[PDB]
């Protein structure tokens, strides 16, 4: 052990097979008597709105983290005359499905005030870049399931059929073990002619936003609130829900389904309240990790396609402290797709490819600005991002056998970077994950819609997650943001117990 | 002829028929939450009872 250069210190470990000897403590697990479950239907639903206010039990109780609602909901299709027509029924086997989350997407905002000191954020364009980020294949067949869960990896809808991956099938055609696609999720069908098609059923989204958790992993649930109470708003146009494909809407059209519309009945809630028992007391005042996440976001006029580059900056910002990390991709935009429907049914939600990035932290500029688009895939996956690279920087070649037809390349869906705000971006001597304050934020960067039919303008997101204290303590909440001062951050002794992997294991 | 009659009133004396951990009696204070969740029939024959 002592042979080399500097001496190292000795120790031994038994092998796995044979200790056979080391202390075995035998280990009581306990946890308070009466764990139940309520059903609170909201009061005061309508078509725009949903609100669920409920009380605690007893105020001494414990609420547990995971919590859900679930809608029943009535649809009718009906079919526009011309493209007509028209002999297939108005709902097709392969080409067609609910849109992944689809009471998530479709909602505008959510609000649920604790104890009662609100805690919000915005579902409709935070959540489908926020999916891809933390899920391991563990997670998306746990918890993630209960709703539709998978997500566009195809560029335009029309293209998929009919793949194996189809990100729209039925339930057969998905290989043992796996993700299924979104036309395996269940309801009745009352009706289905051409001309007219008509559903029902009922579907469960659980709720995002800190600190209610969508990982399976857990962690002690909020204590010791006297009200809490959820407050949804659908922002309008309710026909982004379905979901469509191209390859039967052909014609000079227009296509087959325009237009249709929705109906929802007495939504209901699912909190859960365990009990602590008797023998061991819980504080009177406990404290809470809490995340905000904020989107900033620009518009353009430019218009690039079919499959044309060109270069974007952003607005500059000034955030009040430092996020923990941040998240930028550009999407294909708003503006567009919120005008005669059939666009809003029939785009998927996916990013356009990447082909570098520079940013500014405060008054830096050019940060990264010479990194390799495919290094900056490589993180994350570092902060755990999960598609393979062919699925980032989406194009995809897939040649034809036959004299003579010219190969077909699609698109695969493009990427979308997360940087995590100091593991790889560096900040100056003194200056922690999130301090106050005020730093500037500036994003310049070159795109390209890999998209093969049609143009778009974009519009860019960035998502920035920042992590402050929030203490609950009945019945009050406060909420300090910026909880360490510039004089604890420099000669804050640093640990060896705990490790940086163990941190990016709490979400989040 | 089949006759209506009238309905029960069940009443449960909270010591008696309910059981209430240790440390709790009709006196004590406070704050404890409760809902009754109950099937039941119209055994009139004439008018629809909404109820």
């Amino acid at each position: 052990m002592s042979n080399s250069a500097i001496p190292l210190n000795v120790v031994a470990v038994q092998e796995p097979r044979l200790e056979l000897n080391n202390e075995r403590t035998w280990v009581v697990v306990k946890g308070g008597q009466q764990v139940t479950y309520y059903p609170f239907p909201s009061t005061s639903f309508s078509s725009n709105q949903f609100n669920f206010i409920c009380n605690p039990p007893s105020a001494q109780t414990v609420l547990d983290r995971l919590v859900f609602i679930q809608v029943p909901y009535d649809i009718t299709f009906t079919a526009n005359p011309s493209h007509a027509g028209i002999t297939e029924n108005l709902l097709q086997p392969g080409r067609d499905a609910f849109r992944a989350f689809p009471i998530s997407s479709i909602t505008n905002t959510l609000n649920a005030t604790i104890n009662g000191f609100p805690v919000n954020i915005e579902l409709a364009q935070i959540i489908h870049a926020l999916s891809r980020y933390h899920t391991p294949l563990k997670v998306k067949n746990g918890w993630m399931s209960m709703q539709p869960s998978f997500e566009d990896n195809y560029q335009s809808y029309r293209d998929a059929d009919g793949a194996n991956n189809n990100p729209l099938g039925v339930f057969t055609s998905a290989a043992g073990l796996s993700e299924l696609p979104r036309g395996s999720y269940t309801m009745n069908v009352v009706t289905n002619t051409t001309t007219t098609a008509r559903i029902t059923g009922v579907l469960y989204e659980q709720v995002f936003l800190p600190p209610f958790l969508w990982d399976g992993e857990q962690a002690g649930g909020l204590a010791n609130l006297t009200s809490l109470t959820f407050n949804w708003v659908l922002n309008n146009n309710l026909a982004r829900i379905w979901s469509h494909s191209d390859i039967t809407n052909d014609v000079s059209g227009n296509s087959t389904i325009g237009s249709m519309n929705i109906s929802f009945q007495q939504p209901s809630m699912y909190l859960g309240f365990v009990t602590p028992r008797l023998n061991i007391p819980i504080p009177p005042r406990i404290t809470y990790p809490y995340f905000k996440l904020s989107r900033y976001t620009t518009q353009f006029q430019n218009t690039l396609a079919p499959n044309a580059s060109s270069t974007f900056k952003s607005n500059v910002v000034q955030l009040d402290s430092i996020p923990r990390k941040l998240y930028l991709f550009v999407k294909q935009s708003d503006n567009v797709i919120y005008q005669n429907l059939n666009n809003q049914i029939t785009t998927p939600d996916v990013f356009l490819q990447i082909n570098n990035l520079n940013l500014t932290w405060n008054n830096q500029q050019g940060i990264l600005s010479g990194a390799s688009s495919q290094n900056l895939y490589d993180f994350s996956v570092q902060n755990g991002y999960n598609k393979t690279w062919s699925e980032f920087n989406g194009v995809t070649q897939q040649f034809n056998g036959v004299s003579g037809q010219p190969t077909k390349v699609i698109g695969l869906e493009g990427g979308i970077v997360c940087l995590e705000l100091g593991k790889d971006v560096g900040l100056r001597d003194d200056e922690a994950e999130g301090v106050i304050g005020n730093f500037n934020l500036q994003v310049q960067m070159t795109v390209t819609n890999t998209n093969q039919y049609v143009t778009v303008t974009p519009d860019m997101y960035i998502v920035a997650v920042y992590d402050g204290t929030l203490v609950i303590s009945n019945t009050s909440a406060m909420a300090s943001i910026g909880v360490a001062s510039k004089e604890e951050v420099l000669n804050a002794r640093i640990t060896h117990g705990v490790s940086y992997n163990e941190l990016q294991r709490i979400y989040g």
